[PDB]
């Protein structure tokens, strides 16, 4: 009913009985977002390019906007950034309450052929110290993502379930666009990096041979993989199949981040009714151990997950 | 020099000694794309959802844009769009001496994903009719693409290589970011949708197996592949490697479009020192039969696409 | 604060009073409406009507209005809305009812959409006292909060919870309001003063008065600057960032006045109070006038307090 | 016609024209200026000041001077710019020069940015007559082309290039400017004045005895409204599609008037006269000044031709 993300937003806190202090900590969340999107879109670049005269800044800048709108929001204690190579402990005249890890601007490599990129946040409930952003995914009290894509989207979850909105720009607001979105039990698309096929293992192996080269009569699988892990698993969330950054040979602890890229968009799929595993446990349920500790990846439709959780228990 | 690309463009055609017909087509296709940008990252959207008590179409608006402003242009006489079945012929009233064959809108049903999506178009000199665009690509005059990706980009040649723009929305121009780019001589990413395997000749099968199993001690290839064909187009021209959709089993003709597909983006890649080809002659070479016409596609860097050719006559 | 952007502001100063959060999300849905009211009335889609995919004022009346309606009732904190377009009060349908009571004029300064000058949306906010119009008819005295929204050179707020008034402006790359000036202070003295002196033939005696006084000193002071948009807003907002006088008097044409005194005058009476300002009839403060109609028109004087008082003077003493 | 935007347009006339595509290119370059300017005094990155970022009036004048300057000169189209900022002429560098001069005010209506008032950009071209600051003091009579931008509740430029006067609105969402009035001709008559009445003091015997009869009419007819922005392009604009008068007269504080031959009133005399209206000094045409300086003032007094001989008819009989 609400119609845009800050009612909602408020809406869901006043029906929490909360304090205000998690939708302060949202709402600056999502002013963070919107700075980010407008300079991902390039406002402003003919200023760079001398039209008055005078001829990784997006990694930096994005990092700022969102450091500066948390702490500033008094909900925080402690931040975990990707950028960042300690944690960041809130002055305690800003202290509050909540512990956030995030990506700023995830698949920003990607920048140059402008792919879809975007931004992962992970909120827990708390002296503070870096041991404070250690907690394992179950104890998540909301996350979600950004993505700045053909559109602007943002996905979040509070625990009841994944809403998706979309940036208007002409009005300069998120829009709900969809509540309580579910995964489809099963999918059609397989996504990762065959690239590194030489360095996988079995089960990987014979899951994306099966997915080719199916034996029940069924259609083989499409493949689909960006590169940019927030593209990769909106893709997988909204029309199903299984995402995949498995350990390899080369990166044996998996190449994604457990505290600010996997624990959330796990947080989100299994929202939606979908599974995240590292293989050998839920992404959810890893002990974190260092806070830009590695984990491998896969997620999606839960009937998809399933079968590469068989094939690894096979080898 | 002339920063925007409303000037550059001036500037050639005043180089070019024209008559400003074709300088006049360019603007109203760029006006088209900013047009097709605004509402591919949802202006408006709110009014949508009810802001105002008033609760595919993307296609319809995209291809309704492209053709209304090239009429009105007064220079064509003959248009293919994608979404139309027959030539569209332009009015008598409204006559030039200009043919554009274009895509409004590709790669459009991955919008629910947001994925990176374009425009695409090329533009010949020509009593009119449908012939007048069965021209074979070396009789390009100009041709682009437009890429919906994390920011707005033009990529445009008008027989002198490649220039790169960036839509600024502050500013509501296209600004002027790279000069004539070359393609890498030789890249490191192969794109190619790989769900297609089983279907795959003998080439593309002994190709791709090169790429993730090298013989001679060099890292395999990273794979990357959008599914949307001005994304992945666009960063083997930045990135360098190589880009495939040749045919298969259940796709004998190839899959991507002639006319308003492979001839534009071939255009591109070649005038970028790239190469492009169906895989048994140059994109640019065929001659087109019909005005949807299929046929297979494979660019990029020339050392890459020569290796594929290399497995072509080899099997 | 530190809070920067309206949406934290807002929702701070709610956390503060200890609210419900019935007032933020009241406040939060007429913002959202204003920064739509903002986009249209800078024309975005202009290129749409005019033809460029194939097909080619009261209007963003229309619109305008629809966006703030909508944007209220749907907040579920209102019960009653009063419209300077519509002829009754709009009672909110009973499953959204909430206890506030919004007076408002969705699209202020009609002369003036066709040659571009600056326009705006002006509000007052009342809790109520079974809902219908009487609920609108409260004296200014008890407004909870008002404010209006300036759409000039560039989109401005000017906002008032009862602690002061606060401005806004709209950053529109980032489509979000951003706090540039909290508890501003109108000064004690302008030089400049605002009315249509093409009313002068029908002036009363206090009026003439005053504006021989403003442009023939007798203090030995240089004659004061005069200014008139003829777009209230925008001459109010002059008011109270320069300092000065705004007057619409009542005159022979207009006997009551010709403002309108629950979304015109009594909202920015209250921005102005807030303010350190004053704001008159003529006769009381516009504050306390109990409203007998909801498109009830008072006369309206207001600005720094001793321009207003030296207008006063003129009145008392040719009424004498 | 059917050329719907801006830039199709002013590309289409200089085809028309037969010309070589260098007035073209300099029109593209002043347009791509004003857009710029339009994004700035909208305040798009305001929230990037205020310290988003952790980072926390004056510079939107030097801004919108260097936008003007640099999109011009870059454009190869010009020998010699004239500025309202800048004390002398600034004179293109050699390997840049063309044949056109320009005379520009970057972001007119000083007194109102911090009000957000309405305000603008104005300029005029004209063909050069080696270069230096006299190409610019040529009279109006020789202009080529002349327009002005307006940032009001929209942004909408103002052209001609002699056939006429065309207006255009900028649609944010598209970022280009849309034709939306063909060949625009303003009132015979109107009934509007404006001009700034705090100098009455200082009128001479025309101005007062003119302004007298627009409040107490001597025909049996209705006083005219008043309006003044104090913003002259938001000013003159009503006039243009209104109808009526504006003035900035000689007073006794300003015996040769305040507004600039140049950069102000030339390029607005010419849009007026352009629209069949009539823009004069007083004494005679503004058009036929012949400039002696390039920030010479003079007065002004423009608008609706059965208003404006009204004025002169005033001035004659009490200079006689
Ligand atoms: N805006 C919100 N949406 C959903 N849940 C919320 C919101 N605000 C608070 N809550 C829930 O209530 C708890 C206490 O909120 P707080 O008092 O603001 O720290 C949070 O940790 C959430 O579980
Ligand atoms: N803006 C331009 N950029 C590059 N080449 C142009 C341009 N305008 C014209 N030309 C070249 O000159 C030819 C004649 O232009 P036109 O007289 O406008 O049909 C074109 O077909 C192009 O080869
Ligand atoms: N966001 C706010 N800013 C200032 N005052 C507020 C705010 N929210 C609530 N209040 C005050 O607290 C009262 C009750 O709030 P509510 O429970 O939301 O109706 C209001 O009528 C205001 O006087
Ligand atoms: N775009 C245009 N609109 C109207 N008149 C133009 C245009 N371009 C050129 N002209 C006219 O033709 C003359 C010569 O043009 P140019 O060769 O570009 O200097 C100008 O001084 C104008 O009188």
């Amino acid at each position: 009913d609400m119609l845009t993300l800050t009612r909602y937003v408020m809406e869901k806190g006043r029906q929490a009985k909360g304090t205000g202090e998690l939708t302060q900590l949202l709402n600056s969340m999502l002013t963070a977002i919107k700075a980010i999107s407008s300079a991902v879109r390039k406002a402003g670049l003919a200023h760079l390019y001398g039209i008055a005269g005078s001829v990784k800044k997006l990694d930096v800048l994005s990092n700022s906007l969102v450091i500066n709108m948390l702490q500033s929001s008094y909900s925080t204690c402690v931040l975990v950034s990707e950028e960042n190579k300690d944690a960041i402990i809130t002055a305690k005249e800003k202290r509050g309450k909540y512990v956030v890890c995030f990506d700023p601007l995830d698949g920003s490599s990607n920048i140059d052929c402008l792919a879809s990129i975007g931004t992962i946040f992970a909120i827990y409930r708390k002296e503070p110290s870096e041991k404070d952003a250690l907690q394992c995914g179950r104890n998540i009290v909301a996350a979600g993502y950004a993505l700045y894509g053909s559109a602007t989207l943002v996905a979040l979850s509070t625990g009841q379930g994944v809403d998706l909105f979309m940036l208007d720009p002409a009005l300069g607001e998120f829009v709900l666009v969809e509540k309580d979105v579910k995964i489809k039990k099963k999918g059609k698309i397989y996504s990762l990096n065959e690239g590194y096929a030489k360095y996988f293992d079995a089960a990987t192996t014979e899951y994306v041979q099966k997915k080719k080269f199916p034996e029940d009569g069924s259609a083989p699988y499409g493949a689909r993989y960006v590169g940019s892990m927030v593209a990769d698993v909106h893709r997988t969330l909204v029309y199903g199949g299984i995402f995949l950054y498995p350990a390899n040979q080369k990166s044996p602890k998996g190449k994604l981040r457990l505290l600010y890229e996997c624990n959330p968009v796990a947080y989100i799929i299994e929202q939606a009714g979908g599974l995240a595993t590292t293989g050998t446990q839920p992404v959810l349920d890893v002990k974190p151990e260092a806070i830009h500790q590695r984990v491998p990846l896969i997620l999606g439709s839960p009937e998809d997950v399933q079968e590469y959780l068989t094939c690894v228990q096979k080898n």
